[PDB]
């Protein structure tokens, strides 16, 4: 009887609008959060300390004293014992801390911790551990949603994220910073669950379609304002503040939307329930029906297709969890990147979606990832000089990669009975948020050869993308 009651109250109007306002806001800041670890953690060229240069023919000095490296730079690595003043064998670690190169960021967690060199792949672990975090978050938040409501639940993870955000920006060593982090990251999952389902609470007849396409616009968004925010704020102490500081803002005024009406039927809670629903009449201006409403009616209201949505979930979030957190590999400007991404991917997503979906929807789950994966792969072939086609090729593969959620989202999810769709794209995200605490770990193979981690992070899509035509 809760879609009577609510065709009752209302339907579209202002109070639907301005939650959706209200509540979209929060993603674009929940975007910087999760791509925050590109500007964050950015690593500069390093030198070795020398007592010669940098005090106790400066081309000359710098060539005296540190071997030439192999891809035509100084050595980042060794230093020599002695200056072998024969240059008109025996190398030593650098022991006296590395230099490093100031001239587009200013402190970056690398620089601050020296994860360089030996202490490697303590940086792609960095983000494995905040995508097990989110993972983390995501499934125990459903069940303390249930129980302590759908508002509440909200109100107070603003809070933690603030708060963990603010704490995170002032510690002394890396374990700490890779445990807030962890708690930054559950609480952010938390908040995007939690006004995901208040969205479609709210909502019906037009919920479907127009809802879910605004969190992913507001994603998109996101990324745009990243790379805005970030272009702006050089230091890493003062972005994780700049950055964590509005959710505390969010806080203060995530008090006064109402609660779902839904939730507070089944456990009981009828009185509020109806304060919340005469409230939300007199912001929607049909305060003709709601005399109506008087405590009785309210009482009386109170596999292979699974398999190939696995595997497509599966790639996409290995795919762009592994890519959208490197981009000073796929190419040069970063702060440039980041924000071409989600001006890409609107007119991609759109205009490639109109057009193939009339070709067939099975076509246009195939065309998703077969095209991306492919862009993807043709970016090693290209030789390091035309930069702006391997730009665009990479800003392609990715804005591709962003449209085939949405594409595999409302206009997939019907594979099966046919009831309804949550008991699905719920299935389908825990597979694409267990699919991205093992993507960064591919990038720690960039020994035996740097070439491999583009070429797997190319041929998964295209392979799950050709396995989608094996439908029958
Ligand atoms: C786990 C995923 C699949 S990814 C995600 C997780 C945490 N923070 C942001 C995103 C995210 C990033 C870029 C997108 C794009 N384009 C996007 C589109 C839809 C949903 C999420 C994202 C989800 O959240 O469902």
């Amino acid at each position: 009887a809760f879609p009577e009651l609510l065709d009752r109250v209302g339907g579209r109007g202002r109070f639907q609008l301005l939650q959706a306002v209200a509540l979209v806001t929060p993603i674009l800041w929940v975007t910087t959060q999760s791509m925050l670890e590109n500007f964050s953690a950015a690593v500069p060229h390093h030198r070795c300390w020398v007592p010669l240069l940098d005090n106790s023919g400066r081309d000359v000095l710098l060539a005296v004293s540190i071997p030439p490296g192999p891809d035509q730079r100084p050595h980042q690595c060794l230093r020599f014992r002695q200056p072998q003043w024969q240059l008109i064998a025996d190398t030593e670690p650098c022991e006296d801390g590395w230099v490093y190169d100031h001239s587009t960021f200013r402190s970056t967690i690398v620089t601050t911790w020296d994860l360089v060199c030996d202490s490697q792949a303590l940086r792609p672990m960095a983000q494995s551990i905040f995508l097990a975090g989110i993972l983390v978050g995501a499934a125990v938040c459903g069940h303390a949603s249930d129980r302590f409501g759908r508002r509440r639940v909200l109100t107070w993870s603003y809070l933690l994220v603030s708060v963990s955000g603010t704490i995170a920006a002032l510690m002394p060593t890396f374990p700490l910073y890779c445990l807030f982090r962890f708690l930054v990251a559950s609480a952010v999952a938390g908040v995007m669950m939690n006004t995901a389902s208040l969205l479609m609470e709210w909502t019906s007849a037009q919920a479907g379609p127009l809802m879910m396409t605004l969190n992913a616009l507001g994603f998109s968004f996101g990324q745009v304002l990243t790379g805005s925010v970030a272009y702006g704020v050089r230091s890493w102490r003062m972005l994780q503040l700049a950055v964590s500081a509005p959710f505390f803002l969010f806080f203060v005024y995530s008090w006064w939307l109402p609660e779902s009406a839904r939730w507070l039927i089944t456990v009981g809670r009828l009185d509020q329930s109806l304060r919340e629903l005469q409230r939300v009449a007199a912001v929607n201006r049909r305060k003709a029906e709601a005399d109506t409403l008087t405590v009785e009616v309210l009482r009386s209201a109170m596999r292979l297709r699974t398999f190939i949505s696995m595997l497509c979930w599966f790639a996409f979030g290995f795919t762009f969890f592994g890519l959208a957190l490197d981009l000073q590999a796929l190419g040069s400007n970063i702060f440039l990147l980041q924000a071409l991404i989600g001006i890409v991917d609107l007119p991609v997503k759109m205009g490639s979606l109109l057009l193939l979906s009339r070709l067939g929807r099975r076509l246009c789950q195939a065309s998703s990832l077969v095209l991306p994966g492919l862009c993807i792969l043709a970016n090693i072939l290209v030789p390091r000089e035309m930069g702006i086609l391997r730009s665009s090729l990479a800003v392609l593969g990715l804005g591709s990669l962003g449209a085939a959620f949405t594409c595999v989202t409302i206009f997939s999810s019907e594979l099966f009975p046919t009831v309804i769709r949550m008991t699905a794209v719920g299935l389908g995200q825990v597979a694409a948020r267990g699919g991205a605490m093992l993507g960064p770990l591919v990038r720690l193979l960039g020994v035996y050869g740097s070439w491999l981690p583009l070429l797997v992070y190319g041929v998964v899509p295209v392979l799950s993308g050709l396995a989608a035509l094996l439908l029958p």
